[PDB]
């Protein structure tokens, strides 16, 4: 229980992430859409951390093509990394047969007091990714 | 597209407070490429479920999906209602589901007594009632059903 | 106190040598919130196992965990001593255990033919006999048995 | 090393065309430490399959592996063929294979209705028919060596 | 049978880690207790490595809180990292419902010829971790 | 054709004379996964030599390089260190899947492999462990993942 922001990298994801975040027990302060620009994405994350949200979910920008800069945007902001979250989403993704989730370069970790998690872009990856993530997020905001 | 489906919501309160499962199953079956022909609500009652099921198979459907009544209490009797209808168990479905659920921490999906099988030419699958379990089972079921209804 | 438990240890040696599995099951069960009322040692004989199991369900206990006699040899007869008194099979417990065991490298847990199920209002689970299988089974069983006792 | 095995290929095409699975199964059974007595081929028929399984249990072999006939189509009768012959079901084998195949994205392994168990003193295991399913099935099946150990 | 181990507890777990390493095939030379202080931990690990023990298991200090510094303390000691061990423990943890193991920032790796492994603090994590780690440790101690 | 693949076999004994049992098998399995195999390069378990073979294979433009061996934990196992120099981006997900699949199947060298996966230039590079069991399990898990990576890169 806390409050959370969504960041779509340009999607149908924003309303859906809002919904699943809602069911996980989160107030969704809003949806911010940004381009696959490392600076535009980093600016959006940093701004959110400073603003004191408990949780920031990004969606998209985690595949292999050079336009996919979500991870490297994110890494500058992380005080500590939570591979546990990255591994659980990827593991879960493959199991379900969702490959962009299986192969995601998304990070997870803590910036200030905020948990940041990068989820992959496809609808399947958002569903499976929130299902898995929501519990783990809850436990971490608990510190 | 892929096919048609009928959704049975096994719940006493729903049979008549508001159905949440039924819309949700429909939304998710839609993304997998199914049209839901209908949502039938029914009490945790062995016969009522068996009839609902039997009627769906009889009717023009490729996929039947029950939600609820898969637990352990006296009144969870969806598996009992479902067994005679099967011609051939699909244990990999029950297992894929039970395992996905457990992996995700959803003990009612994880511990579901729910079955899976062909009843004639129709895929029947029982799913557990919790929202988490509907969301996970469907994510797991959709591709599996897509490939079973194709080999038929 | 989440509920009470009886332990049945299925081992010839023990029946005819000191019991290692039973104190262990009890430690592990008591971490998951259970109190073990007793350990009952029996031999790998269909009849003995079944009588002990029925006497447990007749003791009214919340959980009965057998240990041993789930393998393939002709004397591993725990599963068939147990089937007759289940009103409902709980495959997802049996599947969870074998899956967990298999992933830990514990082949006897991995391939156990041990059943799980409800007998009246009593949860009944059969676990393989190695110390490894006992330790991994109870970790995996503890939570599931807590929730099922919700009933 | 470990024991002797016989391979039954279930495939109409092959029973009427070069067998693809038989040599592969033999190959992998070898790496797992089995001598293969050889490959019986068999049309996708309940009774014909059943008798080849019978023949093999009676014929003394430690492991019988079936390939194919595990799907949902009507001619997929290998499970029906196999069940009257088991004295003891080993669901944890069926379970492991299914779980492994589905984990690897192999849907005919993942959903296979193939059975596994002990008939007399023989380990019998039905594996699904696709090439991917054979490789994953056999790499998972080690469980074989354990079980023949007793 | 197989090798010598040292337990570092970051402040219950000591006797338990001892018991389970035992069953895994490991003599336990000692149990060192340490106070959640990057410096203290790194030194206990230094000492453990320098004395040539085969396996060092640390317990605790792997969560997200300010004073969870066990990973920071271990990183510079690792010659080679072994994510497969960390992955196996985290995945095992998660499957078993044990979130502290599931989300543990704990590392695994080789320092000198010593296998070092950070396990999370909860009793369940120690049990799940040790059951998983045991055979992995045995195999690595073989190839070293 | 999904693409071209190259096999690098990292094994001192193979390098110093002995028959290569790993290289043909990876050729077959890549065949089935959908790849034409440009050939097999054998290398000793030396970081330079290995780095040089990967670097040459990348610049030559194959879609996929699989290496075999040198992922363990002896001093000699330097495939990861060689590979790391060359990666523009890591696909931790591929390594996680191979380790996870290995462990489940009881194949501990796959389980514990320090293998990397990643993108070098426009080449998918993946280190697999050297055991015969690890090569079979590795290629099975990898084949489809690599199909989907080549396609995102074209």
């Amino acid at each position: 229980v806390g409050r959370a922001l969504v960041i779509v990298v340009d999607d149908h994801s924003g309303p859906l992430v809002t919904e699943l975040l809602g069911e996980a027990g989160f107030v969704v302060d809003g949806v911010v859409v940004v381009a696959s620009d490392e600076v535009e994405i980093r600016n959006a994350l940093n701004t959110a951390v400073i603003g004191g949200v408990d949780l920031v979910v990004s969606v998209g920008g985690t595949g292999v093509t050079p336009r996919d800069v979500t991870p490297e945007a994110t890494r500058e902001l992380l005080d500590r990394e939570l591979l546990g979250i990255s591994e659980a989403l990827r593991a879960s993704g493959l199991a379900a047969g969702i490959v962009d989730a299986g192969l995601s370069r998304g990070l997870a970790g803590i910036s200030g007091s905020t948990l940041v998690v990068n989820i992959a872009g496809s609808r399947a990856a958002v569903r499976d990714g929130m299902a898995t993530l929501g519990p783990l997020a809850v436990q971490i905001i608990g510190q």
